[PDB]
């Protein structure tokens, strides 16, 4: 028995797997890999029902967006890219799938140890990002 609101609350990240080769696969040049390689974001996971809303701060930028379960939004990316983009839950992990310009990138979410587990895939490149509940 899981649900969407078992994600809730305050992560800061504590550890960084592939990240850089994820960047790389988006095309960010080498200043920005610089600059995001140094963050340690912190996000603030809320879910009213089915409106979630997830809201990531750093020392470089502050991005957050508001959505519907199962509802197709625009989302504008940390990097700048203007996506369309639906947010599901299943199978006690939120499931993001990012489309722009013919391009295709999956985020999920879902909790292992108390901890919130992010892992992001674009063209077989994937990437864990690891936070803890503070
Ligand atoms: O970083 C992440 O784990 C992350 C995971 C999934 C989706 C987006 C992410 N990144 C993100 O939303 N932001 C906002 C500001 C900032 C600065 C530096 C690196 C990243 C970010
Ligand atoms: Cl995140």
């Amino acid at each position: 028995m899981a649900t969407v609101q078992q994600l809730e609350g305050r992560w800061r990240l504590v550890d960084s797997k592939g990240f850089d080769e994820y960047m790389k696969e988006l095309g960010v040049g080498i200043a920005l890999r610089k600059m995001g390689a140094m963050a340690k974001p912190d996000c603030i996971i809320t879910c009213d029902g089915k409106n979630l809303t997830i809201k990531t701060e750093s020392t470089l930028k502050t991005t957050q967006f508001s959505c519907t379960l199962g509802e197709k939004f625009e989302e504008t990316t940390a990097d700048g890219r203007k996506t369309q983009t639906v947010c599901n839950f299943t199978d006690g992990a939120l499931v993001q799938h990012q489309e722009w310009d013919g391009k295709e990138s999956t985020i999920t979410r879902k909790l292992k140890d108390g901890k919130l587990v992010v892992e992001c895939v674009m063209n077989n490149v994937t990437c864990t990002r690891i936070y803890e509940k503070v």
